[PDB]
């Protein structure tokens, strides 16, 4: 039992936020069989700070005032409050600054393995100023893509994007091909996450040939055209490599280019790579993974909104934030709230408010199963459309083909942005009504009676 | 839309499979949501893990579906599901052709654990075959490496004895330089905890020359040479860069006595790579600080330790943590000895799939986590062999005797154990071991309980 | 440039005030103002940071923060290390 100097319920949570010296961490937590909860509490901020599950002889009384601290408990509700002191985490060598490794390896590191704890889970986390001033923070948004494609730098609308379906198979002329399909009626293409080098694929073959797709749908069309180009990469000097092939090749049009990157089975390591080394690049946040812990029937780990909120900290231009209920994957409507968290200099997550004294907001980026009928009903609970939004099977998955694809994709945006039915939008718009005929099963639930 | 046609084909038989050597092969644990199908569920799976989406696209091509994963076998009433990826899936460097665990990751437990039509889906086991595991780093050193630095023999060289630096956090450079001597003079080597780095009440800069000074010492007196592994782990690879560069600069002529500990669960594969292919002649020093959130068994989604461990291999550690096996602190069970099995032999059993490694280096295992002199003969027991690194913190500073004591108990009971004699008949002409037994008397109660008396 | 396709100054100035500053047909020439349109600003690295991150930093509105007290080591040259950090101290 260390609960005498790991727990201090006395502790205010408003004073421990006022100090701005701690981090605090809400997680639900459930003690195993024969484990009471304050002392499991006590030894999940022992093994998370500075204790063991032993007494030693060279602990003192300067690493005392460094632990980790139980300030807050709710047995009945599973619910216990951490609060770090800022000086137990690590800071970089060359320049000082903060690093999210440490924060995970500290916040939701060891302690996922106790015996005596059935599950603990991240639900919120307060940054102080004195912390989170010392992160990287984003360096571009999705106001970089609007100044590129010339729209207001302010509520500058949607961004009508796909992603390049199918995940993999594509060879590189039929993938260049359905790129300027798409940038025929579209703004921004993306690479599906697993899409690289493939030997059927190669990076150096195809590159060059979708710039040539955004050349030439860029003169038809005389509009800006983007891509977001995966260069995760388990080497970092293979990120470098081909993070610069691909903008000595596409030259001139550099700017419209964005590096994604799969943070979350490739790592901070790889985000704060591609982050420090490509700074004037947009930074794409894909989540692939994330699921195995952020999912609500996992108890363990950390949520989506925490995993977003971090991924801010670590400088994404944007991440994906999930359909929020409206799509394919799990999600919730309640999941606004992380949209609110990364583009707001002041939010309020389940637990804590956080301001961000001005760092850089991280733009939400919408896909997994939408087409152009799903996102009336989802920009009704956002509240906006100011977010990138990617819709493969949307888009390829048009009777009509890719380019209508997009078109219907886009009238689908300025029919919300505008107040008017998508219903009563589609019969002056035919992209729009084949959207309806392509995908009956979403018509006949949304709009019932469209084919009348 | 049920895609079973395309991405299902039971007729495969998993021994051919294997023999073509041309599919890596995943065994997931997985539950469809209610009023979903079981097939065609799988079948959804393995399209969103390889080839295509919740609906047909126009551009889907003969070729496409060559490379469709596939769902070869299916036991709904227990669960399993079994999926044939094509080899040429994945992802490969444009710099040198190599394979790159990020992108399996991506495919095998990507946007899979995200389906709304699936309640969970676990990696229990992976066959990776020739023509795959050829193209990853691999383990450039082991404790072999450890063995020879120590002067000791190369085959069944015996367990380096090691601890944990604690506190975990809060130990400024000298007492913390002090307590490594210390232990140094009765044990072999020592790990930073997984957190310890440059605080700013510990900075790297001024604690690291300390830490050789009293290496060095150490050496001295002991006649024997003393092993440190030291955090690099950072969000910048140029600081992890910075940091080996300085350490190895510090250590000097003992740069070789040096391991490289990276935090890869929280930082990543990248992170692991990053060290392995920029220090590739340093001990690579796995720790999965974090991997509980998805290794536990009370979890059922991600992958099990099993196979964390076993991709450990590829990207190329020295050394993991495999846990205790269930006779410390941390989840564990007996049967995690098939993880050790699986990292340091050429041929070994998983739950699911044979593999044979092709003469990839050996991966040692770590054994931490609430252990200490009288816990390590019953896992030796269990184990088979005592040819693992072992780090006991609480075991080695919680001895009431101090951590020289500590180290020297932790010796003694592996001797003790490779020598077949019983820890407490060792114990009676070794009082640093019999001074193990009063450290810890919850322990010696249970795991010996006429210890008091004798 | 070739490595990012970015815009830089040099050419701007290259073209605007190079060459056509030592003709023989001209007594002088002097730009006072010029007007960069968006395709071409756009193109431009810009500022990283700002007074807004010293304000930040010296924990004051980022909005009207005001003043940054200031100076300048003096004598512009000559100060040793020792009464050159002792300065420093002294005025911060
Ligand atoms: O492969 C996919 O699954 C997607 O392209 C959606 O496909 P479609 O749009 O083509 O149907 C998205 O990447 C996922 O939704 C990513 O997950 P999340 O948004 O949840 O990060
Ligand atoms: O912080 C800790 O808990 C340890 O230093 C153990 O300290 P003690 O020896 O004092 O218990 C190790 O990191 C854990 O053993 C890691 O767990 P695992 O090896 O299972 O990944
Ligand atoms: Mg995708
Ligand atoms: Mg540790």
């Amino acid at each position: 039992d260390q609960s005498n100097r790991y727990a201090n319920l006395s502790l205010r949570e408003e004073d421990l936020i006022a100090g701005g010296k701690h981090v605090l961490c809400a997680y639900i937590m459930k003690p195993k069989a024969g484990y009471g909860y304050l002392e499991s509490a006590a030894h999940f901020a022992a093994e998370s700070s500075t204790g063991t599950n032993v007494e030693v002889c060279t602990t003192d009384d300067f690493t005392r005032g460094v632990d980790a601290l139980v300030y807050e408990i709710d047995e009945a509700n599973e619910l216990m409050k951490i609060a770090y002191p800022v000086d137990l985490f690590d800071r970089n060598i060359i320049d000082g600054r903060a690093m999210l490794a440490s924060f995970l390896t500290l916040a939701i590191g060891n302690n996922q393995g106790m015996g005596d704890i059935e599950y603990a889970k991240i639900h919120d986390v307060y940054f102080p100023p004195c912390y989170l001033r010392l992160f990287d923070g984003p360096a571009m948004n999705i106001v970089d893509m609007w100044r590129v494609l010339e729209r207001p730098l302010v509520d500058g609308g949607m961004v009508v994007g796909t992603i390049i379906k199918p995940k993999l198979g594509l060879r590189p002329e039929p993938f260049a091909a359905a790129c300027y399909q798409f940038w025929l009626g579209g703004d921004f293409i993306k690479n599906d996450e697993p899409q690289g080098n493939q030997v059927f694929a190669p990076l150096r073959t195809i590159m060059p040939m979708i710039a040539d797709s955004m050349r030439r749908a860029q003169d038809e069309t005389g509009q800006a055209k983007l891509f977001s180009a995966n260069i995760t990469a388990d080497d970092p000097a293979e990120m470098y490599a081909r993070g610069e092939f691909i903008l000595e090749t596409f030259g001139e049009f550099a700017d419209h280019v964005a590096f994604l990157v799969d943070g979350y089975v490739a790592g901070p390591t790889a985000v704060t790579a591609c982050r420090r080394r490509f700074p004037q690049q947009f930074l794409h946040y894909h989540r692939a993974g994330h699921g195995a812990v952020t999912s609500p029937q996992s108890k363990r780990g950390y949520t989506a909104f925490v995993h977003c909120k971090m991924s801010r900290l670590s400088g994404a231009s944007g991440i994906h934030t999930g359909t929020m209920g409206y799509g394919k994957m799990e999600g919730d409507a309640d999941d606004k709230a992380i949209a609110y968290m990364l583009e707001q200099d002041d939010a309020q997550g389940p637990y804590f408010r956080q301001t961000w004294q001005g760092m850089k907001a991280t733009t939400p980026i919408i896909s997994g199963g939408m087409n152009a009928l799903r996102l009336p009903g989802f920009f009704d609970n956002l509240g906006h459309s100011n977010v990138i939004q990617t819709s493969g099977g949307g888009a390829f998955g048009h009777k009509d083909g890719g380019a209508a694809g997009a078109k219907s994709l886009r009238q689908a945006s300025l029919a919300w942005q505008q107040g008017v039915d998508l219903l009563d939008y589609a019969k002056e718009h035919p992209e729009l009504a084949g959207a309806f005929e392509s995908f009956p099963k979403d018509a006949d639930a949304l709009y019932p009676n469209w084919r009348e």
